[PDB]
């Protein structure tokens, strides 16, 4: 994948390019949407709970 | 490509997401730009030509 400024893009190069633009576009809209619903709303920010769970030894270097 | 609801994205999930948005964004601008300069201008489509450039045999081996 070398950025070569010269020869025109071929048919197949245009195909992979237009589906590139549409792929990154459709995912951008969806994944940015959910990113905003996470960070802006803060509905499930993980408030300071009772840390007493089934927590094991993180490493235990003797 | 999974879809986990309830709790939001983690710190590292937000990191990979924001760099995702910025990655696809910067490339989109650049690669769409050159796509337009190719197709709209038509400065070089490689016009109608003779096959005499040392054309390879399609299946003339047998």
């Amino acid at each position: 994948m070398e950025e070569l400024s010269g020869k025109p893009l071929s048919y197949a190069e245009k195909e992979k390019l237009k589906e590139k633009l549409a792929f990154l576009k459709k995912e951008y809209s969806r994944t940015l949407a959910r990113l905003q619903r996470a960070k802006r709303a803060e509905k499930a920010k993980n408030s300071k709970k009772a840390i007493e769970d089934g927590v094991p030894q993180p490493e235990a270097l003797e």
